[PDB]
């Protein structure tokens, strides 16, 4: 499941599709907990295609929900992320996810 509620501004019109590479300064976040991790401390903003799951699937499908400019606020289901195994040390078991994302893309 996939929540978006939206920082508004932007054009709405400008969606990713397939054999396009976005590019995203994400935030996370956990639920009643702290941050686990950030593109906006190493400000390399993290060059990614779509299609390839290469991110996990909470957060392939919010990709593709926004536009160019645009500023969402996922919500991530504990069984598209990590939940029956997290992710050793980083992300715990039956965890709920937090993305702050902005798509300012290329292509």
């Amino acid at each position: 499941g996939v929540e978006i509620e939206t920082i508004s501004p932007g054009d709405g019109r400008t969606f990713p599709k397939k054999g396009q590479t976005c590019v995203v300064h994400y935030t996370g976040m956990l639920q009643n907990g702290k941050k686990f991790d950030s593109s906006r401390d190493r400000n390399k903003p993290f060059k990614f295609r779509i299609g390839k799951q290469e991110v996990i699937k909470g957060f392939e499908e919010g990709a593709a929900q926004m536009s160019l400019g645009q500023r969402a606020k996922l919500t991530c289901t504990p069984d598209v992320a990590y939940g029956a195994t997290g992710h050793p040390g980083v992300i715990p078991p039956n965890a709920t996810l937090i993305f702050d994302v902005e798509l300012l893309n290329l292509e």
